């Protein structure tokens, strides 16, 4: 059976994952690897209608105190959930042609992003900045879909001040210098989380040492630097101090869901060039799976086209 | 080999039953061979929100009202969904590395009140015929059913419309209007859902039946795919966008391999409770994958129960 590639460029937006991708996809033959992109067009159109204008216009307003948490909020999960939907569906689609983990790969898919943006990172994002609720975040954790065998995310690092640079130049958006310290924050707590996570760490085991980054590398992450440090909200909390126990499952399906993926960090200060020869050579220690039938790779192929075609901007 | 499981999840439209029908439940999880996980209340009214049942409610009611546009009661409709659900979709998750494959007495008895596609299907799917919910939203809480597991046995309740009605009325839950529109669009969901079930297991393709939507198993104008003709799912030309047709091929993958078991509420609660025990003999079982796996789910199923009632 032929093998495959699946890598998920992710990491707060701004630092040029979409340059990036596109540049190392100009590299191969034209069916040899393909590139999922960012579904724009679902979000501005088709699944609603401008959704990250609506984002950034909703958190602006609370901001400024012209709608209540409460408002933001719904709005907010809301348009997570329409963000979402094309990773969502793809990976549901995609999942019955992947098998397990496997020399080069018949095929090559890159994403522009992997389910859990959308349903644990920007939501827990908006959880710091107070336009989602705790419990919001974990209901999307807990819908988060199987992880599938050879799950490569790719995170980025760029430094701050770089990083507010790029943005400060380059939809609907708006420039928020919160909300890109909150998703810097998100990333850099998921890097360790899943580090902590391969590492043996058992957040059941160390919650009390929760009171008062880099993957697949590193010792074993404190778990107050992990994402699981973010869910001792008071909301969270029953009487007598401690998780209820439908949130305590909901982070054991954060710890599943992120133990087996495999994650890399790429350094994106460096040219657009430079940051596509550094991903290049970090597809060389990614995992590839078989696929599950001999048809699978000219479906998925067409799978991506149609996506990139339909949903791409 | 690995003891044996039967999963049984109570569904249909709610209001069928009545409270000594669900104590009898109560009653039959009494022993440690069987276990009943109730409806996650004290989830909803107030560990994941505030009184989520009478903020659904208020919403239509207010959009009924003229109070509020389409797109602020979608906006909380699609919020209200995933609050109501993350019971189901978290005991799910814990629940499924536990399940082997399929299958004397089974060594342990799962009785749910209701599986995860009645916060991510059946409600949002009526929520969207009470002009409540876009169907993109619905499409997208489809995109997120869990995978079908073996052995999941859905029991769907058979009342007719007036006797519902009357059971409704007498038993409201906290926040709750009485609102006849909406128990029609449920209640139709909830047909639409069994006669989609038997459509997929004869062999019905959605994609090959589309066009008669617009020109032996169900006419696909009796299954939950005619409610995916929506205009809004549609381009210019007429044709469904392919992120939506993906999300119909998803919901045909997670409803095809469903066990449907209809129990006629139309009788007393003795006779409901034996007619659930009656339709058991037909359910499937499955095997658990750990020696450990029962305790497990016994300690998850009493935990769950015992925290939100
Ligand atoms: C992915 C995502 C984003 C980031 C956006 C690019 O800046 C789309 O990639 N945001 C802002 C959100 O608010 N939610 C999201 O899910
Ligand atoms: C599961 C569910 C329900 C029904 C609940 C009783 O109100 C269980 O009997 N409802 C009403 C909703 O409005 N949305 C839902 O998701």
């Amino acid at each position: 059976m032929p093998t495959l590639l699946r890598v998920y460029i992710d990491g707060p937006h701004g630092m040029g994952k979409t340059t990036t991708t596109q540049l190392l996809v100009a590299l191969g033959s034209r069916d040899d690897i393909v590139y999922v992109p960012e579904p724009m067009t679902y979000w501005r159109v088709l699944g609603a209608s401008e959704t990250i204008a609506n984002i950034y216009t909703t958190q602006h307003r609370l901001d400024q105190g012209e709608i209540s948490a409460g408002d933001a909020a719904v709005v907010m999960t809301s348009a997570q959930i329409t963000m979402g939907m094309p990773y969502a569906v793809t990976d549901a689609v995609l999942a019955p042609h992947i098998g397990g983990e496997a020399p080069p790969p018949a095929l090559t898919l890159i994403f522009d992003r992997h389910p859990i943006a959308a349903l644990l990172c920007y939501p827990a994002a908006r959880y710091l900045m107070g336009s989602m609720t705790p419990q919001a975040v974990l209901a999307f954790v807990a819908l988060i879909p199987p992880t599938l065998p050879g799950t490569n995310i790719v995170l980025g690092a760029l430094p701050e001040d770089r990083h507010i640079d790029r943005l400060a130049k380059r939809p609907g958006e708006r420039l928020d210098l919160a909300m890109l310290a909150a998703i810097r924050r998100v990333y850099g707590l998921l890097a360790n989380t899943v580090r902590y996570l391969q590492c043996g760490g058992s957040w059941r085991e160390d919650w009390g040492q929760l009171s008062g980054p880099q993957s697949n590398a590193g010792p074993r992450p404190h778990i107050g630097d992990t994402l699981f440090t973010l869910f001792r909200a008071p909301e969270l909390l029953a009487p007598n101090g401690d998780l209820y126990n439908v949130f305590a499952w909901a982070l054991d399906v954060l710890a599943k869901r992120l133990r087996s993926m495999h994650v890399f960090i790429l350094d994106y200060d460096q040219s657009p060039a430079g940051c596509r020869d550094a991903l290049l050579q970090l597809t060389s220690g990614m995992v590839q799976t078989h696929v599950t039938t001999p048809g699978s790779i000219p479906t998925i192929c067409d799978l991506a086209r149609t996506f990139a075609r339909e949903m791409g901007e």
